[PDB]
């Protein structure tokens, strides 16, 4: 959870980026299911997307 | 050994992408020390990169 906070502080640090709400929910969900559903690679893969 | 062969075969099925000596050496480093120094994911990050 703290890492999630850091992730969305990394997001919230780039205001020039218009991360819609939907992509933010996607990221939230991808974090919520770490190592039970998807490893981190799918998370940072979408961030990089 | 077989997996590194397989990895490079899959790598090599698309010869078109430019591989630096550094990227290949990185792949060698990752494959050589799997589960003793780093997980296989570190390979997948760089390939998808």
């Amino acid at each position: 959870q703290r890492l999630e906070h850091q992730v969305f502080t990394w997001i919230e640090q780039h205001p020039k980026l218009i991360f819609s709400n939907e992509r933010r929910q996607e990221i939230a969900r991808s974090i919520e299911g770490l190592y039970e559903e998807n490893r981190y690679e799918q998370v940072r893969e979408k961030l990089l997307a």
